[PDB]
């Protein structure tokens, strides 16, 4: 909690609280409602199965909307190599689960993930994690064989350097546990969030993530993303890793949006891989539900049919030019980084030291609550922006105007906390 | 796939394939579904919420039903203490938070589970984890620090061996690692399913559980308890803890029936163990949902309304009766042992050598499912007899006559794979 | 300081303090002194080899002493397959090259070991171990993937167990977590002591002890034995394990005598295993030194010129013999174990509980050093009975009467700590 | 064996093989030999100690060198704190005593260590390790809660770096783990070479090791220090960190010369640290032999009474200035890093390229072999440079001028393997 707001009912991109007051969502439950709250074919499909079959695991009996989403989501991932797909709860049990699959096919041990990165609350994902001290204080010892290396920030860099520079730079620091102490020959995978979520929304330049494709592919590490946040329309194509060329994943986590909420997760890997384990050894007794299964194809369907990933892609290059223009009125505005309806607003004290400001990032949420629009931080000093993509065109200048209105206020001194 | 079928619809304890075969269900889901299929309070239920709100994120902002299910699962948990909730999607992360609220709450690193147990498929619930059928084989290596204790097993035992002689032996047998590498002033928890589900229905004596418990609270270990398979009524008391004298756990996890096979699962744990963790430590996006919220109020309102707890108990030990009458005319029936509707037929090749006869036990099987009944095996040899507590009389002596005359005929030698 | 006193010099069996006085040794600093103190052969090995070459690491130049010693010991090693050795500086780190040289050549990670077990001091033999502890006490977490199995335990077994029904038991236990969550084809070896030395002299029966050799031969798990604290002559063969009948082990460590307390191991190994790794991955600088392997192969003549198995076979069955007298007038020995010079003498309350007496263990020990004699104890209330192979007779025959008084005067009342 | 050539004897700097033939020592058995090979003084301690006693476990009874010994070495480590020192027989289990030392300690879990770093063989030590020359590949998994940093390499810059920006961006890769996933409040310890010997002969810059030094002591985590290779005058003073301004320890890890090669090592550390752990939790058998401390209290002795500190440090410059004056004339030298007697001569095809010459430089020690002189590389392009500090002028000339033949014959291309 932030503000202590309980909810009601919500549609679309607006949320009604128990005593009436309704708010402009700018956070979609951390990219979980890309297709709007209760959306009508979503509701219904929900209702429509609930009356048939709450649940079965899928392990004993087949039902429809499983075979038919296992389908589905193998067509619509990247790439043309024959997919499997694996139910899970959470993107958590995605990504334990692609430690598992890397693992098993590779016969190998190491796991490579990202200092920033956020994979999940499960021991395997909250080991990858990278994101938070609270996630390792107090519980540990962790998984074993776990390394993380940077991930690449074009924000805080040396005097001079170019993307170019930078791509070379953090390559070279990914290559030095591989250079040192850590065999290639024995890392089962790299997982990769094409996109930083939790991170800021920070997006590996395109050079950077070419390199740690191909080195993958020459030392037979499998190359996995994670697709949890940044996925199912997000940055204004289907899949963030779409950001980058002819780049497919060995396995790939999805989830959040996936079932608009309601709790489904998938492994979406190359057949081979994925034939590496099943059930009964791993099973989730409530994943692939029927019902979440069914709330999963409408939402799918939604995506496609109400040209979602392309609104994400031209509101989100609007958005871009809003924020743009607001920082060049707004110096507390150090870096605008927006890829679709999917935005890291990072707020600094000084333009040229670029040190964080996290009291005024929470001013301006405190702020933007106060006037109806539901906005939080990352890592302090970052302002998350990741409506709905449904989010009519109207709501978003209503929302845009706000947070514009929260910068002066900042300004003036008129915001306390 | 087990049975390589496609379900169509399912209510109560019926079963109705694509085809419109009709099949009696004696698995209820692995004990997903206390409640019966579809039952009209949860369809509802499901309905009416869906239609409001299908999601957000209860760490940023609480819902009614959520809010409302906390404190009754709070109240319902055995014991008199306090307790705090913490909402997962699975059995499997549930058995997560519970190593890391007894390490943050102890600051000790060791975790002591037993061999034949299940507690899920993620990183660290997998290592607790003991069964054969689901072992770590191709993923290792698993979570630093668990160690794996024998449990009480009552059937194979030593020649003129009592109850108090099982316990004594198995209590000898878990304090020899505490006796030679394991230091107990390191051990943060116990964890313990009070019957075996997947083990193949195998209940601790009284006097090795008030051992373990009273050995726990010297050294200062935390005693938790896996109810995800055994609880909500199973055992025809609510909670399978409760089949022995006044033992309180100090952590709980709950799931499966919970809310009729939706994914949704809780940690119940006295408030002070509860309070030592955050949360960012333990979160999972969609756990706690608000339709998988209020489809679990319902449930637990059904398991009152219609007294299912009473209902397990009293057809639990008509069915015990049954199977015991059954096992005086086929001697292939080695052991019934039945808590609740809750049962584990052990079939052997002989009374005296108990040795294990998986094929009889495969042969049943077959037979039930080509007469219209659901029922499967644990441990190769053992019948597992888990119906939805609502199963009414009339369909309960149906399937246990298509039971009985599956004994006779694989002592005939009637049946073949 | 366990005696808190400054020994000047030594020589066979009798240590010499800085006041002049005499004491016999029935410790061999652990076994370390199988050859008596300073041996004149051993003393002019060391004296005439530091005059050549003090030390070079034989990974960049080979010496002479090592490529003999090197010949020697995988020509006595037990059994007829081709061997190689590799060289250590302690019993510990040739153990952790054991754990090193099975996983490498298995391709597997776990390692069994055995409750009560001492291996040593690095963290991967000490991971093994299971004796003290303070061992695992505050510096955990400890090498993943290992199993602590019971150690066959011949005293206090259940009334009316043959050595039959032990060995069973036992067996049975030792399967236990291969059938529950250990794979047997992800376990690298198992490391055995064939007598516990730290454990109190506890010697695995012969049936025990072939059931384990075959089920690792069955599976591809390598058979491990320690002979640090039981090898070279003192168990009256020259190995522990070939008072077993024909089993030859793949891995086996050796320490402590090797070099008469020089710091020297190896791990003697079939050939296919022992190429699996080389320096200058496994590696260490003083491994090896020729002033050690000169001393080495100087005991190592020792042992055969002085027929010094024999000795130990035949002085050992004499004092077990004096030691079942005593025994008959002194109600407090509960059991005597002895193989070779080499007992442990278990001191108990009361004959038919079997409870330890501790205290009555250290007051022999307090009485024996006042009187001229250094012995010490195991596990609280074992005496442990190693002196050097050596010993003449009327020495021997003198610390046995001390020990002989010692207990007359315990039941008298006669000993203050 | 890395010459297959076998030693018969040596003296000072000289090395002579069983055929007679003479070589010059630039390697000194990985700086084991700092007071030169068989060196009289200490040969007499060898064998006068050996007559009076070859062995007791210090542990049970004390001995007079141990003791002098241990008072010695509290005395001349660095800084005015009380000390303790706990002997070992190799500089593989001192490193992994310092990790059981600092986890008792602090009750913390993390140990930080560097990539290029060389610890040593032992399990613990050897997670900590990042020489690419001993990777740790199919021995998996390693110890648990370990995380390698890069170590600041002054060579391969930045385009304009200073020593002052090289000191800053090495600093900031060592924060980036604690500001994402490493608690600092459970880190128990940093283990540091303050000149890596493995890694190449590279010397953290001043500013870098006073950064680090201070946020240990901020955040209660232990600095220790590895002087196994660089200890004991190898630098040019006593021991390679007081090549810094005002750094004491908290925990510091002596071995190789300590004993002219006989195998003894220590930790030494201020005193309150010490204590955490005792012994017999924490003991090796043959560790603080009397023959090795007494070995160790004569190598001492020649070290004071020859000089041998300042010695390093003039021949040293001495050498650096000849090995800068052969850069003028052969352009393959890339870097020459000298400090005393302890030199990295580092090979490249290109001068601005950097890019390391593998082939160069075992063509030089190939060269320099065949025209008596011993030397040996390091991370394949780096030529070591470790002779005996009592090399004689003389002596070096004629070994420096082989150096510069082969530099000379190797550019003509009259070298072939
Ligand atoms: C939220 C998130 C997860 C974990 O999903 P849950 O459903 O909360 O377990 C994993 N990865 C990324 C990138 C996320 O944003
Ligand atoms: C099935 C089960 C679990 C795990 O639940 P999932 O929802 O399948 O993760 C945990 N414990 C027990 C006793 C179980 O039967
Ligand atoms: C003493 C001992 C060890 C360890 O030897 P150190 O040389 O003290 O490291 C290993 N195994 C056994 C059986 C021992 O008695
Ligand atoms: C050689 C070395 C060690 C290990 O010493 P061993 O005696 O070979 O176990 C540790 N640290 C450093 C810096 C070394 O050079």
């Amino acid at each position: 909690n932030y503000y202590n707001l309980v909810i009601d009912h919500a549609h679309g991109a607006t949320l009604v609280d128990v005593d009436g007051n309704k708010y402009i969502d700018l956070l979609a439950s951390a990219s979980a409602i890309n297709v709007g709250h209760t959306h009508e074919k979503v509701v219904k499909a929900i209702a429509d199965q609930a009356q048939k079959l709450i649940h079965y695991t899928p392990a004993y009996f087949h039902h429809v909307p499983g075979m038919e989403l296992s389908e589905k989501l193998a067509k619509i991932a990247p790439g043309n190599s024959p997919k499997m797909v694996s139910f899970g709860n959470s993107g958590s049990d995605a990504n334990d689960a692609i430690i598992k699959f890397a693992r098993a096919y590779t016969g190998r041990q190491y796991i490579v993930s990202y200092m920033g990165s956020y994979h999940g609350s499960t021991y395997g994902s909250q080991t990858l994690s990278g994101s938070s001290l609270n996630m390792t204080r107090k519980i540990g010892p962790m998984l074993p064989s776990v390394v993380h290396v940077p991930y690449p920030d074009s924000y805080r860099t040396y005097p001079g350097e170019t993307e170019h520079d930078v791509s070379l730079r953090y390559f070279n620091e990914f290559k030095k546990p591989f250079e040192s102490f850590l065999p290639a020959d024995e890392t089962a995978c790299v997982l990769i969030e094409p996109i930083q979520g939790d991170g800021g929304i920070i997006k590996a330049p395109e050079e950077y993530m070419q390199l740690v494709y191909k080195f993958c592919h020459e030392h037979g590490i499998l190359f996995a993303i994670d697709e949890v946040n940044q996925g199912l329309g997000r940055t204004g194509k289907m899949w963030a890793i779409q950001q980058f060329k002819d780049i497919e994943p060995d396995l790939m986590s999805v989830g959040k949006s996936l079932a608009s909420g309601m709790p489904l997760s998938a492994v979406i890997g190359k057949k081979e891989v994925m034939q590496s384990l099943d059930a009964p050894a791993h099973l989730f007794t409530t994943a692939g539900n029927p019902v979440c299964s069914a709330a999963s194809l409408a939402t799918l369907d939604v995506i496609e049919y109400e040209g979602l990933v392309e609104k994400s892609a031209t509101d989100g290059a609007y958005a871009k030019q809003r924020f743009l223009e607001m920082q060049q009125r707004h110096p507390m505005i150090g870096d605008v980084r927006m890829w679709g309806l999917n935005g890291g607003i990072e707020l600094v004290k000084d333009p040229k030291t670029k040190e964080p400001d996290s009291d005024a990032a929470t001013k301006v949420i405190y702020y933007a609550f106060a006037h109806g629009v539901v906005i939080i931080t990352l890592a302090g000093n970052i302002l998350r922006f990741q409506p709905p993509l449904v989010i009519p065109r109207e709501q978003l200048d209503q929302a845009l105007q706000v947070l514009d209105d929260a910068f002066t206020a900042v300004e003036n001194g008129e915001v306390t906390i």
